[PDB]
């Protein structure tokens, strides 16, 4: 695959180390096996009877034979374990193939250009482009008679991103299910994006089988209805497969988010209260022919002014402030009485029960209440915002939508498995013809590179 | 009352919602009833004998009959409760009158100008003035043949603030009892302000009976001595009344400040260490014909440079910091020994007693010690302060006086009931003739509006 | 001593108060007596038997006679105590001499210039110079026929600092023992500075006996070998003395740093993680003829931009952050399991043992991991840095070396007693002729002032 070569030469530098990639892979596999074995051990070896005393943990550990009969007790866990083992095996094989390819890629990189591994981090990736250009000037490889230039190098790596950006600009990709009382909703979890990628670009059932070029069948105008019907049955079967596979990935996501959330639960909610970017922003804010690293730099430099503009010109709300004041005072009065009682015997056994709950109410109330130039912040934010999707109300709502809250995004990820087939069935199938029309009328064929969207030029 | 109409049309917008006013009032009444009932319940239903164990709280609750004899046991509590009920019902009746008036005020507002309740928050109150102007141009009401101008609208609402600002800039209002060693003290608690308001502007014994016009009796030059004698009698009887009523309001203030302080006691003293504005600043630093909202906005904008100037250019103190260093080292050494003893049995039962005290000493010592352009901060503060009451020492002392500490202000509020009659007797009575002369020679009469201080123009 | 007069007149103002100096000294004496008595009391009066219960502390205190035979039990403690008492007596006598001289100089200061003690903090020390100049104009003292100028006044106080700055600029003074794998090491603990001061400038064995003029013997070219041999035997005997005295000063430093560290141990490591200046910076960054207060002010203003430049342009570390991510994820998983086990009996007695360790590992992992214009910061730092000792790698390494870590400096101070004779033996003795030549060829004699280094002019 011609595109895969450039994609891998980019990914090697972007992962700044071959050993880094190897460690990433091996420790990802070790991760997955750690979660599976630790969950099955906690659910299949831990005996609550001895622990609850209703003592050294080694003594509390039941003998291995008892674990043998206890794991024999249920057959469903055996099927779960064998499925997990098969998944681990297939990912292991794919990863071995990937690292086997990448080592030879790095060997070719060293032979062609001879940059030592310790010097890779110092290179700003512009000299990589310059060295590749000089390689074409010296005729290292016969990659077309006309030497490759910057636009072609960018296109051969970013064709799929260009199509996805154009399709999102048209407005079809972001889910826009109508809210009952009024408003627009957005749903761009990793599950939906993966489904779109498997449906459109990569895979055996993809329209772009291999992604080299658009097949001639879709150029014909008359066969569009038959091709739309074929796509309809394809999306129906894909939705059926996703619905079949939903519960297992749901459980996996539940375990992973449980670990991630309880890691931060002990820590202060300040990190939990922070807000990062969302995938909708990473989709609607990507210029044509743009690498991921430049996008990351732009959002990194635009993070602070956007946050300042968000927290400076928030719309006022009197009723919320009044209610917060009354709740915080009542919580404070109850805490006053309770603490005065507590200070002067430790054997109450009932006060300490409500102490934590009342303190939690006080802490949420204190942070919920508000306390004591929007135009300049908006201007300096838009200086890096570049594109953009009561005027102040609309602007604040849009800025809030483009920059979601962390727990909101995690809840979106958690709810993705259940919503995986529903949106595919309800939002894509009825509007089938116009997407095929968009591919038909917005594709441009060029010599050498091949298929490029008209919106890229 | 002509002034009351404009005052209420201002207050409706400033409370940004009729439902907001209704909820605030009803929940303030619920506030007071909750405080009284909870205090009397804790004093007359809590049984320390069973709770101290010398267990579910519901079991600890004594039967209602026993509470009946216990509340019957003392007659003083009955008088306290009946007085509280009388105060509650009087305030209830006043509040019902206020909300009944305000509902028809809002109805008239809707009929005249037709702004829905949701759109009130969006209006910057300038369009309110413009619409009222257009109403005069369209002849909505026959409020004098000459249409009302902006200065007149401001004056009819702000006459009392103008008089109070003039009287404060004369130097009479802020009580300035001399310190024994030296210096000037300022006392402007809410109690003294309420006393001045009840004496001068609002009430049956006020000089301004109704606040419409100055009575012609005070214009005569020959009667000034008799009028001063009458004012002396009035201030004596007012001081007697306030001295009679002092203990009950003192107890109420004690309860309220107890709740407020213990609400923040568990939280970090960072909020307790915060600095807020004082009423003396809100009186001396207020221009003529000035609305409360613009003053609040100006002080909100000027808050931060004032704090920066206060912290940057603090006067040096060698002896203070050196003694602080000694105390912090001694506390640290004692903490060292005590912790080393503690880490290696939990049954010491005497170490934990000194634990908290020594920790508190360490925490106060560490925060009390000092650690590593004043002109620019002073300039940017004075650019917003507009007015202003070793040069650096004098400037810093004035900036500290105009911006008090939170606990200092709360202590002033708590000490107000005892200080209520003392200052009225010792500070106002001897210098009555000059106050009478100030009212005599600083009032200018104009057509339509009426009585205006010469310092307003 | 002519120089001592100006040195004391500077130190009086720099310590901003005679009473301050007197109390600081008497509290330093009480300081040392407190450490010695408290340490010997804890080691020779505390009975672990009764306290461990294997109760009021007063009951736990053994009788005085018991402490009598318990201190009689071992003989070396008596020698330690008598040596400490003699050391305290020596410092007490020296301190009495210093305060006796300082009262006399303060009396002369009042008689000649008449500034009250309260006004000393107000003067910026420039008026002190002006008043002294006026004193020579009026002929108060016959200090040479030619009136004293600013340069001469600065030299008579800063001759030793000038020589030390020249020596450090030559590169000899800071020890630069070579690392085994490679790199440069710096060691400028107070012990080495005291040794070089006692060997070069102040002391009976100093080359500058009294610090008034350089002896004529060192000017002769032919005697340099014999003088170098004398210096070599002197450094050998000095190293022998320091090696003999090493253990006691080591123990004293251990006790002092123990108290200092355990004072901050309970507090958050934010103060422990703070960055402070190092003596190497205070040595290489000092211009010729600069007083200590000017240097302190310069670094006070340059502290912040240097810190910003340090935290902004840190070199990337892929392997470090990847390992940190893996460790923090594993620690979080173990913390998850431990916490969910703990939430639902307090009689476990084994989980709580690893609770603190696992939490500490999680905290160090989260603190260690990295998270999301260097040229401007470097420029604004160099604007105040004036002098200066992959270009970015070299610049960051220099900025890191020039500004050490706090705990690193304390560890350097702790390790100084063991390294005290080793560097003096290994680094100074072989290079003796070159240092003798350095004094010989860069000493300039001037009328009145006397000896000034060639690099001062």
């Amino acid at each position: 695959n011609l595109d895969s070569f450039f994609t891998k030469i980019y990914s090697y530098h972007q992962r700044n180390g071959f050993a880094c990639i190897l460690l990433e892979d091996v420790f990802q596999l070790g991760q997955f096996i750690f979660i599976v074995t630790f969950t099955t051990f906690l659910l299949r070896c831990v005996d609550y009877n001895v622990l609850f005393a209703n003592v050294t943990l080694s003594d509390a550990i039941l003998p291995s034979a008892q674990c043998a009969e206890r794991i024999r007790s249920s057959p469903l866990l055996v099927l779960l374990l064998v499925l997990a083992a098969g998944f681990w095996l297939v990912q292991l094989l794919r990863s071995v193939c990937n690292l086997f390819s990448y080592w030879d890629i790095q060997v070719f990189y060293r032979e062609a250009l001879h940059i030592p591994p310790e010097e890779l981090s110092s290179v700003p990736w512009a000299e990589v482009q310059s060295r590749l250009l000089a390689l074409q000037r010296s005729g290292g490889l016969c990659v077309q008679p006309r030497p490759l230039t910057e636009l072609d190098i960018h296109h051969r790596i970013l064709r799929y991103t260009n199509y996805q950006v154009a399709l999102a600009n048209k407005g079809l990709l972001p889910a826009r299910c109508p809210l009952p009382w009024g408003g627009s909703a957005a749903f761009l979890s990793r599950g939906l994006a993966l489904n779109v990628d498997l449906l459109l670009f990569r895979g055996p059932f993809s329209l772009f089988r291999g992604g080299w070029e658009l097949p001639h069948a879709y150029k014909r105008s008359d066969q569009r209805g038959a091709l739309a019907a074929r796509w309809g049955r394809t999306v129906l079967l894909l939705a059926a497969l996703n619905l079949a596979l939903s519960p297992l990935v749901l459980a996996w996501q539940v375990l992973h988010v449980f670990y991630s959330h309880v890691e931060l639960l002990r820590r202060e909610p300040g990190a939990l209260g922070a807000r990062g970017w969302s995938r909708l922003a990473r989709l609607q804010l990507r210029h044509f022919n743009e690498l991921p690293h430049e996008l990351r730099a732009r959002l990194a430099r635009a993070y602070r002014p956007a946050a300042a503009f968000l927290r400076t010109a928030a719309p006022p709300a009197p009723l919320r402030t009044l209610l917060a004041r009354q709740l915080v005072f009542f919580a404070g009065a109850l805490f006053a009485a309770l603490l005065v009682l507590t200070v002067y015997v430790l054997a109450v056994e009932h006060v300490l029960t409500a102490m934590t709950a009342l303190g939690v109410t006080a802490t949420v109330a204190r942070s919920f209440i508000p306390e004591e130039a929007p135009q300049l912040l908006l201007q300096t934010a838009l200086a890096h915002m570049h594109y953009l999707p009561g005027g102040r109300d609309r602007a604040y709502r849009q800025m809030a939508q483009l920059l979601q809250y962390r727990a909101v995004s995690l809840l979106e990820e958690l709810l993705s498995p259940l919503l995986t087939p529903l949106f595919l069935l309800f939002w894509f199938r009825p509007r089938a013809l116009e997407i095929i029309d968009f591919f038909h009328h917005f594709t441009v064929d060029v010599a050498g590179v091949g298929d490029i969207c008209s919106f890229a030029l």
